[PDB]
């Protein structure tokens, strides 16, 4: 019940993908003004998560492999509202490197953004293959934000993620912000929202949060510091098992970076079979490491 074998883009190797990395990274640098100077890093790692998070372990439908976000049904998923911005960013890159598959580009965009925003290295594998429009999953596989801990735990079981993987993933460097017109929630999780940090965990623990209603008539937790947490975020300190992992990552930056790197790669790779003869995962160099 549904197999997807990774097939390396013909004749490509590490250096080819580093070149795509760099063009993405260079474009991140250049289009700095987007979203009141947040830049496109956060929306790129949200795009990578949403294209991967449609996966279902039961029948291997959804997932990053087929690059199906390029079809209207998924592009138009209300859950993906705002991600068009990320797709538009990547269009010039796809045009310069037409040989890369859509799944590989969406997922490599997420890796690139995380690394350029000073996050951990994320090992990445190529070989996703575009699949037809009829393989696009239905809307409704991404998680709601108005729910509690039990919802979150059950939701992520479908993505084969456990408690520790779920808390590392959500804490997601503390990046970008909620926008009322996209999601019915408004504001950032922290102060350094285009730098990958463990500040989400710190803020959850140390801020003084009040449950308020936003202009869209949705509840969210708000802080005097100007920060916000989704009901689902806040549930990570309401559930005692989540809570001890929140404290752990708030008190160990390196541990969080390593756990996140593992789970993000895992997330991006769910549903994909890699041949024994596949190339090993690539670790890309940042622009800064290349002196670029
Ligand atoms: C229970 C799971 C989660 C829920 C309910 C969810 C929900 C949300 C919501 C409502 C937004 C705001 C969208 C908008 O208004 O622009 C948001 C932002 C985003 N999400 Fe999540 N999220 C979850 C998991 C994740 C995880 C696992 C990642 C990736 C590792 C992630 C990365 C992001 C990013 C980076 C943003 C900011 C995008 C922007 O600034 O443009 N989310 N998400």
């Amino acid at each position: 019940t549904l197999v997807h074998v990774a097939s390396v883009e013909k004749g490509r190797s590490y250096e080819d993908f580093q070149k795509v990395y760099n063009a993405i990274a260079l474009k991140l640098r250049e289009d700095d003004e987007y979203d009141n100077y947040i830049g496109y890093g956060p929306v790129l790692v949200r795009l990578a998560w949403h294209i991967s998070g449609t996966w279902d372990k039961h029948d291997n439908t959804g997932g990053s492999y087929g690059g199906t976000y390029r079809f209207k049904k998924e592009f138009n998923d209300p859950s993906n509202a705002g991600l068009q911005n990320g797709f538009k960013f990547l269009e010039p890159i796809h045009k310069e490197f037409p040989w890369i598959s859509s799944g590989d580009l969406f997922s490599l965009g997420g890796v690139t953004a995380v690394q350029e925003m000073q996050g951990p290295k994320i090992p990445w594998r190529c070989g996703r293959v575009d699949t037809p429009e009829d393989t696009t999953p239905d809307n409704g596989r991404l998680p709601d934000a108005d729910k509690d801990a039990g919802y979150v735990r059950t939701f992520f079981q479908r993505l084969n993620m456990n408690d520790r993987e779920v808390v590392a993933l959500m804490g997601a460097g503390a990046l970008g912000k909620t926008h009322l017109k996209n999601s019915g929630y408004e504001g950032p999780w922290g102060a350094a929202n285009n730098v990958f940090t463990n500040e989400f965990y710190l803020n959850l623990l140390n801020e003084d949060w009040k449950l308020e209603k936003n202009d869209a008539n949705n509840e969210q937790w708000d802080s005097k510091s100007g920060y916000m947490m989704l009901p689902t975020d806040y549930s990570l300190i309401q559930d005692p098992k989540y809570l001890s992992i929140v404290k752990e990552y708030a008190n160990d930056q390196d541990k969080f970076f390593k756990d996140f790197s593992k789970a993000f790669e895992k997330l991006l790779e769910n549903g994909i079979t890699f041949p024994k003869d596949a190339p090993s995962p690539f670790i890309f160099k940042t622009l800064e490491e290349q002196g670029l």
